[PDB]
């Protein structure tokens, strides 16, 4: 049911005033664009995700897109009513996934025949929304009925609403934020440092054959944990038969606890088709984020005219609930039709990826 | 006004079945040990701490020990009533600080004339309390009026109360836990990875002048943030003129935001007298922690008779509210005299290290009954 597409720009100016030549990003869409091009809902994807917000590329895919549970016929993001479209970001974390098309440190520089590495220009949330704007424009679309996104994708969505206020009628921020505050910028740095310390990194110039695999796995382990909760780790801890006094980490400083070996293996398996530098660039992109990318959060919220719906996860330890509450109460103070509802499950940040359906009615009522 | 002392054990068995020779740990004490040795209050110290719970070694020390505000004459922990003693952990993180005395990776192995590196045996919190016990025994003490400690210090404290019930009349746990659950064990593992990724680490066999400095700083950055809150970082960012679109990290992948530069320098500063391998070992000793060191916390709680006070910080992100609650509730279901008061401040975990005084009276009344 899903066909992967590719959007290309020969020229593109980054928000930081750099040039990327030969941009290529993947994208996909579900449903039908109506005649007025007035039923467009942009899904903007989270830190490690891609355009694959729903559906499957192949029957044999082990699982559909991450928001399949609320995107489809008759679902809260109804594909019988909306042309639902999603775009791979630049510097997409899954640079070596056969379905992900991105421009970033792995792209070949024609000028050396070698990957850009850390020669790639700094990219931002705005750069993502601007690549999405160009894709939309090239499809004759001038307005968004809604933009919807979780986590890093809620940054894109709220940025859209702020940067192009006449372009967005509705803004759904899920497990989200209006800014990367100093707490969040610091927290996200720790995802980056494991890769800088890996000896293979070679200041970003490593080959694919000598990639910084350990630093990447180390980053994902930290990410994976930040995105969950004590509850989740203690329950999987139970399944592993976790104990404080395990003979292996007790006897050998170089062995680890059951729960660590699990997280390491999981993150290693999650990072096979990922790229270390691309993780670095998405980190920096998040650290630079503020709705509207103007002086501060208040200025960016003053530009929004879309009604706003904020769905924090109550358990979220990564983009914590006060983030959604900050943007939401700043908006109502400006007489923005702003609504806040909570996700309150046990997966923490990942409630808003894996179980956004819990709030499907709020999304639906917002979208009627 | 506080003399740093040394305790020595020619031979020490570890909890993991191994030997360490020339065990040397630092300690100090405040107050006067009564004729009965019944007024002994042991302070056990947190991850990056030392024995310096109060007072100053030199009156021109910039800052007194980390609990001077509640340990001293006439304070909640009255050092004209109690004898207040505190010992440096094995593998103490402050491996190059002139006041700490410890034994670990940087120690010279007398068998080889060279450092232990990661030949040092794995240490646990049990090994910390046992070195304390050995010190207390060397001093002729047989019983502790109170064992108190924040964080890793509370791990030692509740361990003391579970492994040696009659030794411990009262146990005060501050910003602490009964155990390192799976969440917390994985969480501290992230403290360890950056050190081990650093090329200079060399599987633990680096010279002091060829240390994995950038890995060590990485760990400390994470630790520092884990110990704090958004409020602190956001007040801090505001003191720093933090903006989200700062021109330095926007123009250059290799530049960083204000907050990160602050965080990095504070960690490189905190790391001057620290050793990397010792950090690995304290992390592992924390992952191995369960009060008592049985197969679970319930078994470790079941043998506690000391009356217990718990003082978690509501805003703690490192050892969150629930770890104290899980232990306090377990003890109350065992009809153990267990109280729980909360620190409400916004420094998170470090409420219980730098602002314990907010519960001075609860501690005072728990000690004075």
């Amino acid at each position: 049911m899903v066909e992967k597409r590719v959007f290309e720009m020969p020229h593109f100016t980054t928000f930081g005033g750099k040039q990327i030549k030969n941009v290529k990003v993947g994208w996909e869409a579900y449903g039908t664009l109506n005649d007025a091009k007035s039923n467009v809902i942009l899904i903007t994807h989270y830190f490690s995700g891609s355009s694959h917000a729903a559906g499957k590329y192949d029957e044999n895919d082990p699982a559909p897109g991450y928001w399949d549970s609320i995107i489809g016929p008759g679902k809260a993001i109804d594909t019988d009513r909306f042309y639902v479209i999603s775009v791979d970001t630049l510097a997409n974390l899954n640079a070596y996934d056969p379905h992900v098309i991105t421009t970033g440190p792995t792209s070949i520089n024609p000028d050396t025949g070698k990957p850009y590495g850390l020669d790639f220009p700094v990219v931002t949330i705005r750069d993502f929304v601007n690549v999405q704007k160009a894709l939309l424009e090239s499809l004759g679309i001038s307005k968004l009925y809604a933009v919807i996104g979780p986590s890093m994708g809620s940054m894109q969505a709220i940025d859209w609403a702020s940067a192009y206020p006449g372009w967005v009628e509705r803004m759904i921020s899920v497990i989200g934020a209006g800014q990367s505050d100093a707490w969040t910028t610091a927290a996200l740095e720790h995802w980056a440092t494991p890769i800088t310390l890996d000896k293979n990194w070679n200041n970003g110039a490593y080959s694919k054959e000598q990639a910084p695999l350990n630093g990447l796995a180390a980053s994902l382990m930290l990410i994976t944990q930040n995105a969950l909760t004590p509850s989740f780790f203690n329950q999987t801890g139970n399944t592993l038969g976790y104990k404080n006094v395990e003979s292996a980490p007790l006897n050998d400083i170089r062995q680890s606890h059951s729960i660590v070996n699990w997280l390491r293996e999981r993150a290693k398996t999650r990072a096979k088709s990922m790229d270390a530098n691309h993780l670095l660039y998405l980190v920096r992109a998040c650290q630079l984020f503020v709705a509207g990318h103007q002086g501060n959060l208040e200025q960016g919220l003053a530009s929004i005219k879309a009604k706003t719906l904020f769905i924090p996860a109550q358990t979220d330890l990564l983009l914590m609930p006060y983030l959604s509450q900050s943007a939401h109460q700043g908006l109502t103070s400006m007489n923005n039709d702003s609504t806040l509802v909570t996700l309150n499950g046990k997966l923490g940040h990942l409630e808003g990826v894996t179980n956004v359906s819990a709030q499907a009615q709020a999304i639906r009522q917002f979208l009627e």
